[PDB]
């Protein structure tokens, strides 16, 4: 997964807790 809020199955992989700033903002929100 591109993390995609790793809680979603890949729980253990969760790096920056949430990862919204890193991933969902970019790959979703756009900056």
């Amino acid at each position: 997964t591109t993390l995609y809020t790793s809680l979603h199955g890949y729980f253990v992989f969760g790096p920056t807790g949430c990862n919204l700033e890193g991933f969902f903002a970019t790959l979703g929100g756009e900056i």
